[PDB]
Order: structure tokens, then C-alpha cells, then sequence
């Protein structure tokens, strides 16, 4: 190999190639932020005219543009298979993908073999983006292009939310180890598919259209449908509505050789202007498209709704064939339906076919029975596409108070993780006093405080911002027995002392004055820092805000909450079972997912160890000798160099620091050395570590322990 | 080949490895800053007892420390290795390297290997940045540790400036494309070495101790000290006087097998806390310590200055030998100077020796009558000593106004592009606002003010802090006939014109008020502006901010600004022989020399092609119809989809825009389609091309205009 500029890609990463990358910690820099400080979407979109953007949008779709001619002169259906695009690079594992962020106009999604064509679909909306400006982002147009296309065809949606941030810099996620687009490593045992990916393939948005492996049979494809689209919080009604409806509409593109067709969008050359997969087939558009080298047209009605797609399905039978670019596909045996599909730009009329993953939708026995009924009563077909379309686009947009416009329905939807709304008067300055007072008479330790505090709060994940401490779920299943939360049972009697005090306060309060048990499960943390701060002999009020409230059982999906269990919390020195890598390289993965810079993952390490939120308690990285006080310790003994440090004997993933007289005196984990190995980190503790540090290093904890508690307060923003 | 997670330091660089990499516009993040926004270092590191800081380095240098064991119990010669290796990475070509941002901290410096056991040595002065905080940065105290060890030896250095800032994260720079360490890739024809290297091998400061690819001919190890040093900017005399100045201390470390050493630091096990190199031979340091495989001790007074080193290389003959690591050195003769040289820890004491890069010193013509002189002139061996140790570790400190402390000398010095102080007084606001008028009343056009502004300023390299506008010097060579500075235009006739209001203005006599040239330079391009944006529809004020003076010729070392000629700048669409990569990436490098965000550079160029900024006044880029307005134009066309873009037939590295009817009517090269064709730079130019983005643009076009105009402003910080 060899080494390259910097500005053509090189650096250290290519002389340790293992090396941990800090860049996760600081993803879209303002730096790269074109818009100003005070720039909020929020208060844009807020503004918006949609009926406007609505009449803007039907002009666009139905305004054909010789670059990329329209299909039965309708986009429509294009801008669907582009939303859905967008949603569909959700997975549950890790929450990322999805259209949270307007990632498909970045790389490496533009130019996923399965985004082939969208980056043409995206461009024939710049004229959209640009009558409205800041006011609209492009996260915001693109899923708006597909609900609107189906309302404009037929298909009245449950309604919409407006509020998707851009962005400037793609977001890295881990889509697979496969080297080579549509390449497949990822599945070991009995088809069991690496977590946390959601593809079946490098590239792809789910399944192979062609089935497994390109083999074209509808049942075991459907295992695959299954368990893709589950992995993207999908039952099995929830696919058959979603695949169903959404190929009511438009058409596949294969008029010709696919090796014809030219590189991906960021692999094209400049005079392209960000379009790739260029042909020379004909017009190398339109008549002559080739999008996935399959040509099927489901329906009699490609850019109108009705059953037609079923009745297709279920009106005829099925044998293989052969599509022009060489791609499996079904058709109707003995020439049945001849000539009874209508033409993208007015040619003959065609015969009924389809892929083999539709096929799926009949010959699996789930599916059938899920087709069929649908098939005799088409009205139960709409109510689920119009739920399973809206959870799609919306999955990741995180808590209601995030969804913005007038289409906003005012439903209660158990996806969401609804959260009741606020009953009476909020607790103010001289309640959060009385009750910080009141929690550290309690008897619950400092750390009893701050580990539930944490644990609460850290259930948080910034890829589709469920979890956190709103709701007061840490005291519901599945939270309060998660490994995590609960070794050995010390949550349940700080949840018991947290509800007298919250039950005691309620039925003493002044007026109309009460406090939820989710605001103080964080409260009670605050005032133990406080009290933790005053022994280290610091005066200094944590920040509190107001206005959790408390989930129910009921309200509260116990499987859906699956996924947001920690594996390994760094922060904690937790480290489970089963994770894909060694434990420093997960704490930095928890500090991406909680949205936190190096130095303030750095400064909550220190912190949560001399704090005793240690799972377990154990004494791994709790470098000092004081108890329930908040010093910077941490940062000095690691700084130590009388201390020394081997792999403990016992091959336990712990180290043994010795000091002069060959001594133990401390015990630490991967994840503590790391701040004193890895010369990033250690220039960071070198900051919290200095004699003048003690005061910066409080402060700076508080705001970042602040900053943990309040990350799903969108209420509140 | 296999992708990785991010956290590993996988993205999109793997599936397109020569594509843009716009994170070089983003180093030194913010949120990656621990220290606070409104960290003012000045402000610290002037409540800095000087005196107590050397006393507390003096107590550092005489303790030795038991991992590492100092050499005559003075690890003081350590220390200057340390400094002048923190310094000797400086190189003229693009004034990257070089101990202004203390990167030998951080990867891959500190990993290096001719870097080898400095580890240690940065790791000895934990106490003292521990004592000092953070009014003392690790860039300031690595380098000042190397002048304290001086002083304490016995040599009064010139004098030393602090306010050298702490970063935190490498600056990734191109060190040479070998993926080998010592790896030997740059050098074609007979010794030509490859710009803008500096060094004869992948990971060496200067030159290869064996002498060139280990053949230890001192004549030929001759040829690349001259030339390596040159590049890093000393001359005969400077560099004759920084070797023997440097090796009158110490001594070198090879007394066993290199193969007992082990990893490097960034690739060395947690528990080795930062360092690296760690060896099973013997103690592994002290007595028994492997740096370079060498076992040289030049001097007899190895913790003294003496003149003992040039007395030793001239009262003897050299004889090859070789370490007990394999390692070419040189040797007395006949057994002379038996035992006169001691060892570091007590044991018999040795016989003379050097290294070929030594004698190198004696060997060749031109250094052997400097050094002979000195033979018996060391006055003036100190005398240029001092001169050249102060030039090495303040050459990247850019204008003397940066220099902080009370150990600054006010000696003008002529390498530092000295600037006469603000003499007479300076235009207030109703001078400067009366001034620009008669500016404007000139045959001066937009094109020659806009662009002659954009030449003085541009000059600037945020790497080494040089140039930049503040001197006058676009007057003066070499700025006079730089290629890009005038094809033969109207430079001199907007010189000569604004000189002839220079003259005009102070003659007028209104009392103290004096007024530079290069403060006009800068001035008229901030009219121009001002006259495009009302050319618009916008009544504008550009700021500006007096205090530049004008230089003289005699004040302008030619040789030195040869280094600062743009042989590429895509800003007015320059681009000459010898770039080493294609122009788009040029830009993106010359954006990063001018300290410059994505979004700045993008409104940037978007404003300049509007303006006839362009080199010749060509129209690529050019994509508006008025002229000398100041629109987004640039960026609305460039979104324009009715325009089709190919390469020009003619090959000349320029693109035709059709407009559907066939005919051409916009031309461009690369620098400008990458903004259309990249798909993060179109994200930007999406937002500046929208219709409610105007005024924006303006305003942050004049913001990004300012900077350029302050860079080198460091005498109003
Ligand atoms: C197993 C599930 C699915 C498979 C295998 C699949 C595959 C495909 C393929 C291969 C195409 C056409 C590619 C081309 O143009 O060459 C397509 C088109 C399309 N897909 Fe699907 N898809 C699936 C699910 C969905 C879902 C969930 C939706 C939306 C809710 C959807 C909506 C559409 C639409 C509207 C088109 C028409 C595009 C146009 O008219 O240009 N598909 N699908
Ligand atoms: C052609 C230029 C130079 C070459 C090839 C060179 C080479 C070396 C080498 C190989 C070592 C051995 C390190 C070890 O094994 O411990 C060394 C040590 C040293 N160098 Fe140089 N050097 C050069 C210039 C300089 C300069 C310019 C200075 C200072 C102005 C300097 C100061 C020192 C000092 C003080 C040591 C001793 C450090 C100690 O005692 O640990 N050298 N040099």
C-alpha cells in the first residue's frame, strides 16, 4: 500500500490500523455547520405553509424533466420507493440508519447499489428545497415526497411530522465488514444474521428481490422478509401492509444489459454533477431504464390505489422468467393477462408479473393468511399501511414533542413509548430544595443515588433517541432487571424510598404542586452529587429540570425495549457478553450514542468512579481513597508514574497497579487504562489532572452529567 | 479486505480511497476542546512566574527518575534532543511541523521512530505541567525544557518567547508515502529529493546518522544535511552551528540488539501508559538503553558547554567501528584518547567517537572552514549558536507580536518578515469612510481591488503563521511578479495608483493621522465589496481594521518568500505545473492553509467568481450575467439542471455547460464543478443557491472576507 495526503484520505489510522477512532465523538462539528449559532429547524418549519409545499410538491410530480423522464408522467411512485429508502436503513440494534438526518443524500447511502436511480429522485426536488429554504429541510422533503405522492394518488395518510435536522457530515455507521458491494458475510449458524445489520446483502435496503442468494424462491425468501424487516420493527402484518401497498404503485426498470450501466453517484466523474449509474442502453433513461435490471409492473394502475395489486397476485399463476437484463421474475402462465398492464411511456400494453419476494406474500403460510383477508376485504388493508407506513418514516424521530405541524395526529401510538402529559403544577426552586433535602435524609447512599440516576438516564440513544429518563421506566420491565440496573437488587429499594417521597411530597404539597417518580429518579442523583461535591469541599448546585412523567406497564412495550439494554457501559465498567469489540472501543461507541464529546465522556468517568457507580461496586478505576467525594482522583493516580501496571494474573480483563514497596494498590479494567494509554485520552487527563484542576473539573462534571439527564427533554426544547 | 466500525476508523474513504477528505477543513474541533471557548492562553501564561518554572525544570533535569535513569544524573542533553527534534520537523514547503502546536505529543510523532525514548522524556516533565496547569502549555514547556538545559549547562541563550497554544488532536500532515518506518521511497534523479519532504526517510528529523541509506560516507551525508536543513530553512552556517552546538551534549544509546525493543508508543499495550520502546536487554534503560543503536558520546564534558566536541573532531583521526547493535560510527585512531571520555553512570570511560553526520562536518569543503574558524573562534561559535537555537524553535511562530513573556528580545530579526510599528497615528472611522471614495474614483475596477486585496492577504499559511497582507509586501519581491500575483496586469497600475493616493493622502497634512500602503491594499478590496453588494440591492459596510505598515525590500528576505508562492490557487482559479495532486484537492489544501471552514471556503469562491477575482479575468466559473455584483449567482447556476456539463474537446482540464439548445453558455474547471459534483459541497451551495439566501450569503461572504484580511493580524490578536 502507501501512504496518502491527508486531504486524499491518510493518516494515522493507516499506521495502527485498530487504532480507536475519537472522530466518533465529534460528528457534524459546528465547523462544518453552514448555518448560524442561534439557527433552530424547529422555529423554521413552525412557519411552514403546507398546503403550499403540498400543491409545490403535486406540481413537481407530475412535471416531467427530460434528465429523467416520468413514468405514466407521475413521480409519485418514484418518491415512494425513495422515502421508504430513506426509513428503511433503520435497524432496532443499534437505532441508527433511518431518515432522521437526510442521510440519503451522503455517502455512502447515495450511492448504495439499492439507492440506484434515487439520486435523480432527489434532484427533481432541488426546485422544492429552494422556494423554501431554511424553512425546509431536506430530511423533511424527501419522506414528504412519498406522503405526499401517495395522498396525491389515492391513499390518505395518518398524518406527518415535520422536524428532521440536516446535517453536513453523513453519519458513520457500521453496515457490514463486506468489502465488495452486495457481498454477503454476515450470516453464520442456521441463517442467523450478524447483529446488528438489517440487509441481507452489502448494499441492499433489506432482502434480494431475487431471493436468497439471487435464488428465486418465494418461501425462503420470506424467512429472510421476515427477519430483515423485524430488525427494523416490523411484525408480520406491518410487512405485509408495507410490501403491499407500497408496490400498488410505479414499476421496476431493467430494459437492458445492467453492464451497461456506469459507476455509483460518488464514484462518477465531475461533469455528472453528483448523479451516478449513467447508460449507454438507448436513452439510457426513461423507455430505457435500468434501475435494478428487474422490469416488472405489479399492478393495472401503477400510480393510482386500489386492490389491484392482490387481485393480481391471487388472479393468477405464477412461473419464471427472465427479465431483459437477464434477473428473475414471475409471470402469468399460459399467456394469461396478455397484454393487460399498461406502458410506462405508452407502448403496448404487458402481461402481469412479479418479483419472487412478492410471491412470498402468497406462498408463505403467514403471509397468505395475512394477504388473503385483505384480499377479501381491501379496507383492512388500508388501516395498516396507513400505520405501518407512518411508524416507518417516523421510527427514529424520537419523542412526540419532536413532531411538528399541523398533520400532526394527537393519538397515543405504544411505538412511540408515550409518556403522559403533565397534570398539575411543576415543582419550583423551593420544592427542588425541600426535596434534594429530603432525598439525602433518606438513607440511600451516594452511589445508590447516582448509579440509579445514571442507569435511568444513560437508557438514552441519540441514533433514534429512544430511551432515557423521561417516562419513569427504570422501575417498569423490562428496565428494572436489566444486568445493568440490578445486580443484586439494590434498585428496588431506591425505587421503594424514591415513591414514599415522591407519595409523602404529593400529599403534602402546596395546592396543585406534584412531582413525578421519573424527575426524581434524577433529583435524587442531583442532590447526591451536590452532597458528594460539599464532602470534597465544593459548594455547588447540579442543575435540575422539571417535568418527567411516569409511563405505565401498559404503556410501555416490553420486547420494543429489548434492543436499548446495554451490553457493555463503559461509564459503569460494565462489560457483558457477546459484544463485537474489546471494551475501550465500546465505552466510545456508549459516549457516540449519548451524544457526548471526548472531554465530557472523559470528565463522567472520573467522576462516576469516585462516586461509586461502579456496577457491582467493584473497585476497578476507583482510584482513591475517599468515599462519596467528588475529586478529580482518577485523573491524578493514573498520572501516577510510582504506580505499575501488568495484566492481573488471572487473565481476567483486569490490570494490577503496583506502587514502590511491589504492592497493590489499585485495580482497573480496559476501560480505565485506556485514559492513561491512548495519547488522546491522556491529553485529557492531563487537563483534569493538574493541581489547579479540582474546580474545573467539578464544573465541567456537572455540566456533563446535566447533559446526560436532559437528553430526551425535548418537551422542554 | 474487510470494512470496519467507525469506532475502528472505517468510512467512506474505503469504498472510494482517493475520493475528497473535507475533515482537513475541520482539525482542532471545538467540541473536542476541553478547555473552555473562552480560554484566553495569553491571558495565562502572563501570571507565569518565569523564574520559579526554570527552578522547577532545574529540579526536574538533576532527579533522576528510576525507569528512566539520567545519564550523569542530567537528563538536560535529553531534553534539547527532545526540543530540537520538537522543532526539526519544520519544513519551508508548506511551513507544516515544527513545535508550535506541541504535536509531538500526539500521533504519529510521538511514535516516530528517530522520536525514540522521548516518550520518557516528555513523560519527566509531568510534575512541572502538573505545578503550572493550565497557564502552561506542553508545546511552550517541551521546547522551553530544551533552553532551560542549555542555560543550565552553561550556554546563555538569545532569549525565548511562549504562547504557544495546546491543541488537541494530531494535525495530520503528509510525512512521504512509504508504509515502511525508515522506508525510503522520495529521491529520484541524483539525490533530488521530493517536495515538500524534508527528511531522507519515513520517520527521521533530518538524515540518516549511518550516513545516506546507511552508507556512512561523511561527504555524502554531507549533500542531505545541506539540503534537508535547507528545506528546513538553515543555512551553512546555522546548520554547522546546531550540530556541533547540539552534540557538545549527551550522547547516543545502543548497547545491545534492537530486536529486544519493543513496540512503538501507539501501538504498545495499555499498561505501558503512553510509552513505548520497551526492552528486554538487560535493565532496558540507564546503562543498558537503546534509542538509535548508536553508542557515540561526542565530548569529554558531556553535561558542559565546552569546545571539546570540535576539538575532538579536528585532534583526531576517524576510523570506522561499528556499535553493539550493528551501527556504523566513527572512532579515533592508533588507540588515542583512550579513557578520556566518561560514562554516564559510572563505569571505565571510553575512547573518542562521532557520527559519519559528524564528520560530515570535518569531511566536507564549505562546513569544514566554518567549523574550523570555531576551532579557534569559539566565540563565534556561541554567538551563532544562540542565533540559530532561538530561529529553530520560533521559526512557525508567525508575527513577534505572538511572542509572550518577559524573555523576548526586541532585536529585530530579518527571517522573521519584520513589520515597522504603527509609527504615526492611524485612521479613525470618518477617515477611512472619507478614504474609500478616492479608491473608488480610480480606474481601479472591482477586478483589480477585489483581487489585488485577495493576493496580499491570501499570502498567508496558517501552518507557520508567515505571510499574509500586514508588510506592504505585495509592493515588494517577491509578491511583485509571483505568476499568479500578475500576468503582466494591472497590479502595478492599482499599485502605483493606490501609492499615488498613499502619497496623496498624507501630504494632505491634517496632523498625526499617517496612512500605509498596505493598509489601502486591504482597504480597496473592502470598497469594491461594498460597491458590488449596493451593485445589488444592498447598502453594505465592510469592516476593516488599520495597522499594517509597509516594509522595505531590505526587510523582505527573497530566498524566504520563495517558499510562499501559490504554485496552485483555486480561490482565483490558478493552477500551475507541479501541484502533486489534482486541483480540487489543491483547493481544499490551500483552504486549510488559510485556516479555513467548509462553509467558508464555499462562500468564498461563490463571491470571488462574481467579482473577476480570477487569475487572467478567465469566466471559468463566472456563472452570472452582471458584472461586479455581488450575487449567489455562482451557486444558482451551478444547481441549474437545464445546463449540461462535459469536458472541453480541447482537453485543456475546462468543462462546456450546455444549455439544452446545444450551445455552450458557462465554462468551468474542476475547482468549479467539484462544488456541484461533491456531495457534501453541494449540500452547502444548496443552501446559499436557495431563494431565501441571499442576504446570508452577503453576510457570511463579508464575515469570511474579513478573516482572510485578518489572518496575520496577531498585533490587534
Ligand atoms: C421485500 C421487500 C421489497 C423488495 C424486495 C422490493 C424491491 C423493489 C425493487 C427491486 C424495486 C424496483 C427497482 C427498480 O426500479 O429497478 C421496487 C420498487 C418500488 N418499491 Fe419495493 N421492495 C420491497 C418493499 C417495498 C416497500 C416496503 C415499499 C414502500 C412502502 C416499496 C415501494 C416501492 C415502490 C413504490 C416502487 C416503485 C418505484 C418506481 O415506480 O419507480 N417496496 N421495490
Ligand atoms: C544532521 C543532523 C543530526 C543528526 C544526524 C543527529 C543524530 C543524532 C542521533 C542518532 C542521536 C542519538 C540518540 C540516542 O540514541 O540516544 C542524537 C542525540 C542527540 N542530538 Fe543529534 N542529530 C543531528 C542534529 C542535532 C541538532 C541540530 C541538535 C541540537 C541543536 C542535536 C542534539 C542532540 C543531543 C543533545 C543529543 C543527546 C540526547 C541525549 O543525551 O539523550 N542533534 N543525535
Amino acid at each position: 500500500g502507501h501512504m496518502k495526503y491527508p486531504v486524499e484520505g491518510g493518516g494515522n489510522q493507516d499506521w495502527w490500523p485498530n487504532r480507536l477512532n475519537l472522530k466518533v465523538l465529534h460528528q457534524n462539528p459546528a465547523v462544518a455547520d453552514p448555518m448560524g449559532a442561534a439557527f433552530d429547524y424547529a422555529a423554521e418549519v413552525a412557519t411552514i405553509d403546507v398546503d403550499a409545499l403540498t400543491r409545490d410538491i403535486e406540481e413537481v410530480m407530475t412535471t416531467s424533466q427530460p434528465w429523467w423522464p416520468a413514468d405514466y408522467g407521475h413521480y409519485g411512485p418514484l418518491f415512494i420507493r425513495m422515502a421508504w429508502h430513506a426509513a428503511g436503513t433503520y435497524r432496532i440494534h443499534d437505532g441508527r440508519g433511518g431518515a432522521g438526518g437526510g442521510m440519503q443524500r451522503f455517502a455512502p447511502l447515495n450511492s448504495w447499489p439499492d439507492n440506484a436511480s434515487l439520486d435523480k429522485a432527489r434532484r427533481l426536488l432541488w426546485p422544492v428545497k429552494k422556494k423554501y429554504g431554511k424553512k425546509l429541510s431536506w430530511a423533511d422533503l424527501i419522506v414528504f415526497a412519498g406522503n405526499c405522492a401517495l395522498e396525491s394518488m389515492g391513499f390518505k395518510t395518518f398524518g406527518f411530522g415535520f422536524g428532521r435536522v440536516d446535517q453536513w457530515e453523513p453519519d458513520e455507521v457500521y453496515w457490514g465488514k463486506e468489502a465488495t458491494w452486495l457481498g454477503d458475510e454476515r450470516y453464520s449458524g442456521k441463517r442467523d444474521l450478524e447483529n446488528p445489520l438489517a440487509a441481507v446483502q452489502m448494499g441492499l435496503i433489506y432482502v434480494n428481490p431475487e431471493g436468497p442468494n439471487g435464488n428465486p424462491d418465494p418461501m425462503a425468501a420470506a424467512v429472510d422478509i421476515r427477519e430483515t424487516f423485524r430488525r427494523m420493527a416490523m411484525n408480520d402484518v406491518e410487512t405485509a401492509a408495507l410490501i403491499v401497498g407500497g408496490h400498488t404503485f410505479g414499476k421496476t426498470h431493467g430494459a437492458g444489459p445492467a453492464d451497461l450501466v456506469g459507476p455509483e453517484p460518488e464514484a462518477a466523474p465531475l461533469e455528472q454533477m453528483g448523479l451516478g449509474w449513467k447508460s449507454s442502453y438507448g436513452t439510457g433513461t426513461g423507455k430505457d431504464a435500468i434501475t435494478s435490471g428487474i422490469e416488472v409492473v405489479w399492478t393495472n394502475t401503477p400510480t393510482k390505489w386500489d386492490n389491484s395489486f392482490l387481485e393480481i397476485l391471487y388472479g393468477y399463476e405464477w412461473e419464471l422468467t427472465k427479465s431483459p437484463a437477464g434477473a428473475w421474475q414471475y409471470t402469468a402462465k399460459d399467456g394469461a393477462g396478455a397484454g393487460t398492464i399498461p406502458d410506462p411511456f405508452g407502448g403496448p400494453g404487458r402481461s402481469p408479473t412479479m418479483l419472487a419476494t412478492d410471491l412470498s406474500l402468497r406462498v408463505d403460510p403467514i403471509y397468505e393468511r395475512i394477504t388473503r383477508r385483505w384480499l377479501e376485504h381491501p379496507e383492512e388493508l388500508a388501516d395498516e399501511f396507513a400505520k405501518a407506513w407512518y411508524k416507518l418514516i417516523h421510527r427514529d424521530m424520537g419523542p412526540v414533542a419532536r413532531y411538528l405541524g399541523p398533520l400532526v395526529p394527537k393519538q397515543t401510538l405504544l411505538w412511540q413509548d408515550p409518556v403522559p402529559a403533565v397534570s398539575h403544577d411543576l415543582v419550583g426552586e423551593a420544592e427542588i430544595a425541600s426535596l434534594k433535602s429530603q432525598i439525602r435524609a433518606s438513607g440511600l447512599t451516594v452511589s445508590q443515588l447516582v448509579s440509579t440516576a445514571w442507569a435511568a438516564a444513560s437508557s438514552f440513544r441519540g441514533s433514534d433517541k429512544r430511551g432515557g429518563a423521561n417516562g419513569g421506566r427504570i422501575r417498569l420491565q423490562p428496565q428494572v432487571g436489566w444486568e445493568v440496573n440490578d445486580p443484586d437488587g439494590d434498585l428496588r429499594k431506591v425505587i421503594r424510598t424514591l415513591e414514599e417521597i415522591q407519595e409523602s411530597f404529593n400529599s403534602a404539597a402546596p395546592g396543585n404542586i406534584k412531582v413525578s417518580f421519573a424527575d426524581l429518579v434524577v433529583l435524587g442523583g442531583c442532590a447526591a452529587i451536590e452532597k458528594a461535591a460539599k464532602a470534597a469541599g465544593h459548594n455547588i448546585t447540579v442543575p435540575f429540570t422539571p417535568g418527567r412523567t411516569d409511563a405505565s406497564q401498559e404503556q410501555t412495550d416490553v420486547e420494543s425495549f429489548a434492543v436499548l439494554e446495554p451490553k457493555a457501559d463503559g461509564f459503569r465498567n460494565y462489560l457483558g457478553k457477546g459484544n463485537p469489540l474489546p471494551a475501550e472501543y465500546m465505552l466510545l461507541d456508549k459516549a457516540n450514542l449519548l451524544t457526548l464529546s471526548a472531554p465530557e465522556m472523559t470528565v463522567l468517568v472520573g467522576g462516576l468512579r469516585v462516586l461509586g457507580a461502579n456496577y457491582k461496586r467493584l473497585p476497578l478505576g476507583v482510584f482513591t481513597e475517599a468515599s462519596e467525594s467528588l475529586t478529580n482522583d482518577f485523573f491524578v493516580n493514573l498520572l501516577d508514574m510510582g504506580i505499575t501496571w501488568e495484566p492481573s494474573p488471572a487473565d481476567d480483563g483486569t490490570y494490577q497497579g503496583k506502587d514502590g514497596s511491589g504492592k497493590v494498590k489499585w485495580t482497573g479494567s480496559r476501560v480505565d487504562l485506556v485514559f492513561g494509554s491512548n495519547s488522546e485520552l491522556r491529553a485529557l487527563v492531563e487537563v483534569y489532572g493538574a493541581d489547579d484542576a479540582q474546580p474545573k473539573f467539578v464544573q465541567d462534571f456537572v455540566a456533563a452529567w446535566d447533559k446526560v439527564m436532559n437528553l430526551d427533554r425535548f418537551d422542554v426544547r
